[PDB]
């Protein structure tokens, strides 16, 4: 793909609610990935709840998403429109 990001990192602020798209929910939130100094990068995610069905992301879940950087028109915004997402142990 053109346009791909993979991110392993946790759960920093809780999954907001959006909104939705013809009745499928949207959340986005901030994940924390440490670089290798250990400065960290907190970077905006969006998923949709068909995604995560199964899972739990409460503050502190580590996980690895893949997917999509998007702008679009909320102001313009940034986020990483997942496409896939695992939650992993520490």
């Amino acid at each position: 793909e053109n346009n791909t990001v993979t991110l392993v990192g946790k759960v920093f602020t809780p999954l907001e609610f959006s909104h939705e798209l013809y009745g499928e929910k949207f959340f986005n939130f901030i994940l924390e990935v440490p670089r290798l100094s250990e400065t960290k990068d907190y970077l905006p995610i969006t998923i949709s709840n068909r995604l995560f069905e199964g899972m739990n992301l409460e503050v502190g879940t580590r996980v690895k998403i893949e997917g999509q950087l998007r702008s679009y028109n909320r102001k313009l915004i940034l986020t990483v429109f997942a496409r896939d997402i695992s939650v992993v142990p520490e």
